[PDB]
């Protein structure tokens, strides 16, 4: 059965206008700004750009694959679609 979300979990998150998205649970590193109540910080492959994020926006990348891993269009889908599959915890730092 599924635990909540935790640091190191692969989703899809979606954001208004944007198709599902390839990323990442992200820790917070000790100083850094911490994401408000409810939310999670999520790290968005091939763009490394950082939003918060509720469990509403977030798709469990093993269940959601098929659906959502299909190239895209948009600046840094195909990017991130490599990233997610070959190195998904590596530092993008």
């Amino acid at each position: 059965m599924p635990h909540a979300f935790k640091p190191g979990d692969l989703v899809f998150a979606k954001m208004k206008g944007y198709p599902h998205w390839p990323a990442r649970i992200d820790d917070i590193a000790d100083g850094a700004v911490k994401p408000p109540p409810n939310k999670y910080p999520i790290f968005f492959f091939g763009t490394h750009e950082t939003a918060f994020l509720g469990p509403k926006d977030l798709f469990p990348y093993d269940k959601s694959k098929d659906k959502y891993g299909k190239p895209n269009k948009r600046k840094g889908f195909n990017e991130g679609l490599w990233e997610i599959q070959n190195n998904p915890h590596a530092s993008y730092s």
